[PDB]
């Protein structure tokens, strides 16, 4: 758990190709903006034990930190499916309209494959609140840990946890000798300032 | 199986709603046909046992039609998801770009929520078939029967089964007391010609 599964996480989306990182020769996302790194979680469907290691420590980060939980709702559907099927919830999910039942009261938490800038979880997040929902929070594969998100999910009072993050991640691949302590550097400016370049030669 | 699970089935999906028949009003879908029956199986992902039955009902149709799959290809992502966690194997979903992983050879059995004119059934059999896989056939939970669907398949040389069936639901709602012998005659008019509105006075 925490740290440990954290770091365990990291090293299997690394090995199945489920994260990416270039931090030399930066990626370029569908916005425009430079990148050192990029995580497709879509990937992890073709890993049968990997995924449910994944759904098994979403379960877990359910039932350490939102226990009363009454539904699950993907945004993401594959793991919400995973997770509501070990934990014998109801499902749905949500594209802004909601897909399967949830009903005013009902306590929900999302499963989120990726929290990046924070858009897409509030989304999720004001879509199952205006059905009238509780929201307890938000359970994700990976997070960039970036502030844009962190202040979104704060200023909504959306409680969110990550089985793996970016500095996690960041360490196994310098245990791995994927990356060195010079691309690390950059990696750390970027999630600092993703939108500033000057990363690119931190 | 066969015709008790038909019936089990379709059981099912009138009492949790998942289909609804009104053949003295008809509905009007979104293409503007007017149809006496709409299946929306999205609605079972809110209930925990019936789609559990559902998807070990695929898991059998597979086993028994389908037994050398290596991949389950969802498009239906929930339910593929449920099938491929029983069976251990590798998934894929096909929005027609294919997420996670479908390579040269590899036999795969697409998972459909619905059966009903062929078209997106050919879809993604199509998208797969291109991407160099070997397309062993399709398992839905529900069809029409609808001869248009019926003869894409065919003419594709693509095997479809389906847990449940139209004949098999029109029967239990007979059972049931929902319609009655002269909706059951408007049913079977609008299988046979389901754009010709004579089904409607039938
Ligand atoms: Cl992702
Ligand atoms: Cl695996
Ligand atoms: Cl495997
Ligand atoms: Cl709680
Ligand atoms: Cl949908
Ligand atoms: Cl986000
Ligand atoms: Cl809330
Ligand atoms: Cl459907
Ligand atoms: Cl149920
Ligand atoms: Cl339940
Ligand atoms: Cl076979
Ligand atoms: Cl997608
Ligand atoms: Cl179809
Ligand atoms: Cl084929």
């Amino acid at each position: 758990q925490s740290n440990a599964m954290k770091k365990e996480i990291a090293s299997h989306l690394l090995e199945i190709g489920a994260v990416f990182l270039q931090p030399n020769d930066p990626f370029t996302w569908s916005s425009g903006m430079k990148s050192p790194i990029y995580c497709d979680n879509r990937l992890t469907l073709s890993y049968p034990k990997v995924r449910q290691t994944i759904a098994a420590g979403l379960e877990e980060l359910i039932k350490e930190h939102f226990p009363t939980v009454e539904v699950i709702a993907g945004t993401g559907i594959a793991h919400a499916a995973w997770v509501s099927d070990r934990m014998d919830l109801p499902m749905c999910y949500v594209r802004n309209q909601i897909e399967g039942k949830a009903e005013k009261g009902q306590k929900v938490v999302v499963v989120e494959d990726l929290i990046s800038t924070g858009g897409s979880a509030i989304t999720c997040v004001e879509a199952l609140r205006e059905a009238g929902c509780e929201v307890l929070g938000i359970v994700s594969i990976f997070t960039y840990e970036l502030e844009a998100g962190k202040e979104k999910l704060e200023a909504a009072n959306v409680a969110s946890y990550s089985l793996s993050d970016y500095s996690a991640l960041t360490e196994v691949a310098a245990e791995k000798g994927i990356i060195g302590q010079a691309e690390t550097k950059k990696l750390q400016e970027w999630r600092k300032n993703p939108a500033d370049e000057a990363w690119i030669t931190a």
